[PDB]
């Protein structure tokens, strides 16, 4: 019978899925619900519709598992809400990639840079029927450093989703885990709508905001930020004083500062 | 000789110059620069002019206070831009209501109840001629109470400003006080045009964020915040789950629960 259902897509499905062949489930036991953008192509993520051809192992519709009694229903960057009164099985999780109870929803490699913020988390949570409000069953929080992307952070929240979901797994398998409700104070949520990926630069801020407001949308695969009409491949900040308000554009970069006068190098493309 | 000039307004600015006159200067040695706002009389704050008044305490302008050469020139929610250049004095102060350098610019009684802290500061810095930018000397970290509106928020501040402005103003009068370069790395700022007073909640929002949106915005003496054109005087956030996105009108309440289900109590204004 089919134990395990990965639901999702990346590296953290694919590398999770090849983690419990290995140490806990065979082939024939397990099952996968692929993201709507899988065409069973590796290109900067692996594929998980490819990995399960390579492996033999079967996709299944989300009407199916929820008829199978005692599935562990994992979500490893799903794209679907799903309603916990379908399924049979309560054994349902997600890993999301945030610091909870903060940065619920969507686009987390972007909202906690543009928010300020210095860390950001992985959380492995029960899905219940909200969108990332589940009890907590574990979490790892790590920088963002001063001059990462949204691209690295992603590429961070892979790695450190991967270690949390190995970390967990064994005593989700034992139901031997504990959970706990997920505050309300410090809770934040961002929708699609609530982010303009051709963000419009405030330059009215600190530098560190400036910075903030370019390296937030720096995802080449998806889209690099513009200043005059010109795409920005990088952004560096460091605490060398340039005076207030500068904006200085070379032929290769822009030289700005914000009201707190600080060195931004946004390098063109 | 004027020694020391205390420029703004509120009890920050009052307490700080009676601290003064009780601790430090006689009334000849101290003069005040009030605010264009400043119309003598006490209200919901005591005025500084109405206490320079009482206590026959001179106003003078920042055109003369540039002249005054080791003036102190204390900066207490005064509403003008200064340029140091300026000032024959170099000991020119600032009390900042946030936790710099974080919250820079105005409206620091709103920005941070609405960017979701849970904690805010006063500091006592050294003034340059950025918006807030300036070396700090010391730093008083508080909470944010969960259900605290900005008035109550900008009361803090005043009362944890007076606080440090007391703590510190022996070492500034010796001139025995250290000062430090705000980091680069969490520096924030808001402009007056950043805030939309009359902003339209997002409802597709935590409740932690619906209940900020409305408290970030209850301080009578300017605004109340309205849902349904009925104005809230107070938001209480629960930790009680009512389901996701609920939105009820009593009579004498919303009751609201965001994203995450929990309810919200939306006191309305009632004549
Ligand atoms: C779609 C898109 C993504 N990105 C970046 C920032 C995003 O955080 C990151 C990942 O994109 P994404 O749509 O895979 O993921 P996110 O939007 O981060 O996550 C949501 O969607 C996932 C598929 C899951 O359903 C998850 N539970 C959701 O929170 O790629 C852009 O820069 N521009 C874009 O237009
Ligand atoms: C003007 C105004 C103020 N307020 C609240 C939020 C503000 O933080 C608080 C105090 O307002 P305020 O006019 O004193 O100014 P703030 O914007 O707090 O402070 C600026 O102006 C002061 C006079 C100083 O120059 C200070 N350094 C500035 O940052 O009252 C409203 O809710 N609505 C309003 O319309
Ligand atoms: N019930 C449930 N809770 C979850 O937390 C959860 C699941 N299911 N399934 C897997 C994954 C799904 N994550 C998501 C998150 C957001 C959207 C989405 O469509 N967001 C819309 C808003 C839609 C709405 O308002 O209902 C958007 O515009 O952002 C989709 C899937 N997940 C945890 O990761
Ligand atoms: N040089 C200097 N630095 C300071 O930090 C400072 C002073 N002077 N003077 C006293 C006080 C004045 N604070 C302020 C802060 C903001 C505005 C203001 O109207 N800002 C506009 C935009 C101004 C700009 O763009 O340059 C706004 O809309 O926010 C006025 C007075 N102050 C520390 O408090």
């Amino acid at each position: 019978m089919i134990k395990l259902c990965i639901a999702g897509k990346n590296n953290i499905a694919v590398n999770s899925l090849e983690y419990i062949l290995k140490n806990h489930f065979k082939p024939d036991q397990v099952a996968v619900i692929p993201n709507k953008n899988d065409f069973g192509v590796d290109s900067w993520q692996k594929s998980l519709l490819h990995y399960a051809f390579n492996n033999h192992i079967k996709v299944i519709t989300l009407e199916e598992a929820y008829e199978l009694k005692q599935i562990i229903f994992f979500s490893l960057e799903f794209d679907r809400i799903v309603k916990v009164e379908k399924f049979k099985s309560d054994k349902l999780f997600n890993m999301h990639f945030s610091a909870l109870p903060k940065y619920k929803g969507v686009f987390t490699s972007i909202t906690p840079i543009l928010n300020n913020e210095v860390e950001s988390g992985v959380t492995l949570h029960c899905i219940d029927n909200g969108i990332d409000t589940g009890n907590i069953i574990d979490q790892y929080i790590f920088p963002i450093n001063i001059n990462d992307t949204a691209r690295d952070l992603y590429f961070n929240y892979l790695s450190y989703g991967e270690y949390l979901f190995k970390k967990n797994i064994q005593r989700i398998i034992n139901n031997t885990y504990e959970n706990f409700k997920q505050n309300n104070i410090s809770s934040s949520y961002f929708s699609r709508q609530d982010i303009n990926i051709n963000h419009k630069i405030n330059f009215k801020k600190t530098s560190f905001e400036i910075h903030n407001q370019i390296r937030a949308f720096i995802f080449k695969e998806y889209q690099l930020p513009s200043i005059n009409k010109t795409k920005i491949i990088k952004s560096t900040l460091t605490n060398e004083f340039i005076g207030y308000n500068m904006f200085e554009e070379f032929e290769e970069y822009f030289m700005i500062s914000g009201i707190d006068g600080f060195k931004i190098i946004a390098q063109k493309y």
